[PDB]
């Protein structure tokens, strides 16, 4: 029992843990996708170097988490990282899979929030809208504004649109 | 049917728009205020430039709820911009009509949340509080003791006590 | 009767606020016009910037209208701002109705300069020529080029044109 | 009768009256702390200035609660700072009896926002998430890493304990 | 019994420790005397910032009679800090009654240095002097400078007088 | 079959693809070790960062090994990332425990090396020894330094080595 901790419910504290979780197996299928441009062929070297830049973000996002977990009283439980569930395609087919990731995380923290929300934690509620809420909606829009300008240019079909998405929006 | 949507209420999404038109009519009722001060027969330079100042303001609060609706997967509606409803006879009348038209936005931004708490979106409750709720709490108080020193000094009956504001206050 | 009235004729104390209510319709058209392009399902990021611009150059344009009513002691009237008259299809349909809107301000202006000559107003005359006819001159040769340069490009069938367009000349 | 009064509950505005009377409690008694180690038969100068530098942070935390009141519309209202309840006897009691202290004030900070939840008073909400919970988390925490540290170093029986802490952790 | 104790005797022990008292008092009542210029009902800016400027300065006379406590060899003693005897109802009033407090505290040094001079204690008597004598005679003399322009402008009735010396005289 | 590949041996392919997971699962047992420092109950500083940067090292080791991966036209098979196998007790316990895990990572490296010394595969021997060899040898060397400090001290018993060694060494 910890001498720090106060307004925390053992509830809580195990959805804190599944969270974390989570955010490490976003960080992984991230860095699946970035080595996945880097083979000779595919080649599309901004692609590759978005995808790692995010995978860096997700394991910042599971770090805060854990440090989160210790200034509350709690005790941190971990898991396997579970393998990435896939073949990536194209440019466009990644960027479709991103997005669907980033919504289902987004779903997980609202669910987290609801229970926060039940046990009176107010503290926690400021917590997720702070570092968390708008990051994803943030996120997401990024990602269907990326989507719709691949299909705009011809993608999948088009392999000159892909070339020069890398270079002109992400270069 | 928006791909990046995500817990956001046919409500909530009306209700922003309505919000909008609202911050445009503030702008319109500053920049008539302004332009009364800049009159030949009025003549004070420095309630004109806070009244000018105060209509940017809100034109950038519109545009950023704009930028909202489209973040979340809404559509913006506009409606007319109605004309303002009025004569300004002084500084101190000017004064009382805006603290009335700046608790006039505040009742509906409180409206606005209330909603969006009965959806549970709190990603929208977080927007509200973060960029609109202090600013207006900021900005009545500002307002009420602009009226309690026009008062004090004899207006609207001295003439001089308008003039030597202008310098000292808003100069 | 204003103390610094001077061969200032009712009529055109009248036009001059007739003016200042397009201008301010022009505003509220290039806001909508650039929140279209921030959309998720359009999403080009430069067309957007380009509008928003000239909506702040043309609430300018308003400002220094009312700046002279005032000048030449007439009275600013205001009229509710209307919603604008439209669904944007694609970029070119939009510039494509950007210079039919600059066209129509610019035979405002005229009627406006053939009123001042005939009530033998010479100071309103340089006014408008100095402040308002080559600036119409310019917008117009400009939107007459972007619209030409998408045509031939291939738009509106070609979805590259457009985004290659945004980088290229709006970027 | 406040001109600026909105949405502010009476019952909302005696809770804010007693919650800075806690605080400049608080600020009393690190006062009391910090000079027991400038006595000559305790002599511990980093304890000294840990101390006090916490005494002005809670008279900071009660001055920005006086600011809030005038803001809403409420009034002030004051009652007589009670002497510290106590004799500290070593560096690990203080600690201890600095970590129940600020495990007291976070108690009352959660009884304040379960009442402005209850009235629906959302700018209050966010007043006490930005500026108060996060601190008392983060203070408590910190609290709680030094108690450890002193009893695993061999306090309150090695002097040399606390003389070692003084230098390298607070110096 | 302190092994750094000399030449010091028991009443002077007591009489620094019913002095510190006095200094948090003091601080105490300009605190108030502050906060009641920030109601927006009042909305005197200059006159709030000088009565907190004097409340820190009390702070740091008190913290500096404890030092000199444990610098001698005796042992601190608190009580519990008074909640101000008062309603302030203009400029003018309140610098009065600070006036009044300053001219309490300086017949309380008088009385400190005649039991330090019957002692024969003179390190006690140079302290006062050099710390606490001229400070007050100078506080004193600038508040009865302020009381006298604020009679000689009409206060209380002119309350054009009272926001003209917040801007010259304390601005 | 990949336009790139030359010399490069199946059996190679697969052991650099199961040497990845390795890496990977040292920076999971790192980032476990750094946040047991960081709870209220051990609370040591300096052990956290020192075992979360040898956690972002190992993660570098694993996108280079990947980038070898491509280099040489094999194609990257990822696993699940195994939970540590583990509870920390102490300081000396968890410098003991990374002495082990770091020794493990070289016998495997060892393995891999002498699989490509019989397949002729001369690029992937130097890029062993480049990038692999000496940093574990200077690893393990660091970790039997570390271990022999702290039972010289004292350690586990001795609280006061743990904390010494955390200022001195770590800091
Ligand atoms: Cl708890
Ligand atoms: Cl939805
Ligand atoms: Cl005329
Ligand atoms: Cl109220
Ligand atoms: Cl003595
Ligand atoms: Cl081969
Ligand atoms: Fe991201
Ligand atoms: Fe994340
Ligand atoms: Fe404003
Ligand atoms: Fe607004
Ligand atoms: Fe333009
Ligand atoms: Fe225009
Ligand atoms: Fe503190
Ligand atoms: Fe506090
Ligand atoms: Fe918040
Ligand atoms: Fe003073
Ligand atoms: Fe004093
Ligand atoms: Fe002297
Ligand atoms: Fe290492
Ligand atoms: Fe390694
Ligand atoms: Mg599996
Ligand atoms: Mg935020
Ligand atoms: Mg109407
Ligand atoms: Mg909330
Ligand atoms: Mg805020
Ligand atoms: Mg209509
Ligand atoms: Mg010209
Ligand atoms: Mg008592
Ligand atoms: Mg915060
Ligand atoms: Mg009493
Ligand atoms: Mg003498
Ligand atoms: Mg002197
Ligand atoms: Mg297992
Ligand atoms: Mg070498």
């Amino acid at each position: 029992t910890s001498q720090v901790r106060q307004n925390y419910h053992q509830d809580s504290e195990a959805a804190i843990n599944r969270q974390i979780n989570l955010e490490l197996y976003a960080s992984y299928v991230y860095l699946s996708m970035s080595y996945y441009f880097d083979r000779d062929d595919v080649a599309l070297k901004n692609f590759a170097k978005y995808f790692l830049h995010q995978s860096h973000e997700e394991r910042e996002h599971a770090e805060k988490l854990m440090k989160l977990q210790n200034q509350r009283g709690g005790r941190i439980f971990l898991q396997d990282i579970k393998k990435p569930d896939c073949d990536w395609e194209s440019g466009l087919n990644a960027m479709e899979c991103a997005l669907h990731l980033e919504k289902n995380v987004n779903q997980s923290l609202l669910e987290l929030h609801k229970l926060a929300t039940d046990k009176n934690d107010p503290h926690l509620c400021d917590f997720i809208e702070t570092h968390y809420l708008n990051e994803q909606v943030k996120a997401i829009k990024e990602l269907g504004d990326h989507v719709t300008n691949l299909r705009k240019m011809g993608a999948p079909e088009s392999g000159l649109a892909e070339y020069l998405f890398d270079k002109h929006t992400l270069g």
